């Protein structure tokens, strides 16, 4: 008997994915989550994960690979490989060249997660619903503080966004972007900002204890799913603002040290197949990088122009850049003030 250990973010499953996988193949599946790139690179640096797969960002895989964490992904051992969307692995290709060492797994926006009715309660039915204004400007903030603010705990969505909505280049080389006006506006918003957490605002956001937060796309949709579920009349949605947002790739990509290789392979396959990945989308409100699955998944998904958003909307998206060991000192420091207000 063989177990396979996988490394995953929350919320980022279909609640029978790994059930169906051990049926149809025997292997015992270990799965553990995270909320954070920082928390899985730490891990992936500084020893033995134990984990067979795990799902970082495409850019944090970058990273990862200059030190030889990654072990290549045997081609031959993924047949259906081709159901991958070509455009999709191009861009992953930017980071992993030749797509030698991850699999496209997901794909999302970072925009603002909000309750509907509350924001149109506090700032009126003309609130910026369509900017970062309802959540980066401190005119904004102050009138929304006592419903609940909730930022990424994430230094480099937080920062890229702040410099974009400042004018600047959202993955900028020069400090003083960042020590000066980057963290400037922080500190202005930072006493309305309830807590930093990556995870829990997706509950709070569901119950209405949080009114506006930073929020990853399917995330924000799953919390709309869920006050619908609950029948508790809670009204949420999500927003891609009109000036850019954060756009990203998850992937699945193997240890060098992993323990069973073959069977992360076979997980590896079954993610691939269509109706398996399509499942998937259905439950976590996620676009999946599968062009052969696409029109398996759910019109309510599909259809979503903040899940697979159209033309107009992908053309004002950036993507996170690998920032050289000066500018992530200069970032990670002011992240840090900022945090402690
Ligand atoms: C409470 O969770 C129990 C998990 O049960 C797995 C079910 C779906 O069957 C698949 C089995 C035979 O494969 C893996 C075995 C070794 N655990
Ligand atoms: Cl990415």
């Amino acid at each position: 008997q063989k177990t396979l250990h996988i490394y995953n973010w929350t919320d980022y499953i279909a609640p029978d994915t790994v059930a169906n996988f051990e049926k149809e193949t025997g292997i015992k599946v270990v799965y553990d989550v995270f909320d954070s790139n920082e928390v899985l690179e730490g891990k992936l640096m500084a020893g033995s994960t134990g984990f067979d797969l795990v799902v970082p960002s495409a850019y944090a895989l970058e990273r990862q690979l200059t030190a030889g964490v990654f072990q290549p992904l045997d081609k031959s051992k993924l047949p259906e490989w081709k159901n991958l969307d070509p455009e999709l692995l191009k861009l992953v290709a930017k980071h992993d060249p030749d797509n030698k060492f991850a699999m496209p797994y997901m794909w999302a926006t970072t925009g603002i997660g909000y309750n509907v009715d509350k924001v149109k309660a506090v700032l009126g039915e003309n609130a910026p619903v369509d900017s970062w204004d309802l959540i980066l400007k401190p005119e904004n903030l102050e009138k929304l503080k006592s419903c609940g603010v909730s930022f990424l705990d994430d230094p480099e969505e937080v920062f890229a966004t702040v410099l974009n909505y400042l004018g600047k280049d959202p993955n900028s080389t020069k400090a003083d972007d960042y020590t000066g006006p980057a963290t400037d506006l922080l500190l202005k918003l930072r006493p309305n900002i309830r807590y930093f957490h990556s995870s829990q605002y997706i509950n709070d956001l569901a119950n209405g204890d949080i009114c506006v937060a930073i929020g990853w796309a399917g995330d924000v949709w799953q919390a709309s799913n869920r006050a619908k579920e609950a029948k508790n009349g809670v009204n949420v949605s999500f927003s891609i603002p009109k000036e850019g947002a954060m756009a990203w790739f998850d992937v699945f990509a193997m240890p060098a040290d992993a323990k069973n290789k073959d069977e992360a392979y076979q997980f590896l396959n079954y993610l691939l197949r269509p109706d398996v990945v399509a499942h998937i989308s259905d439950h976590v409100f996620y676009a999946n990088a599968n062009k052969a699955a696409t029109p398996l998944v759910s019109a309510e998904v599909r259809e979503n122009p903040g899940i697979y958003p159209p033309a107009d909307v992908r053309a004002k998206l950036f993507t996170q850049k690998v920032q050289d060991p000066k500018i992530d000192r200069v970032r990670t420091r002011a992240w840090t003030k900022v945090k402690s207000g």
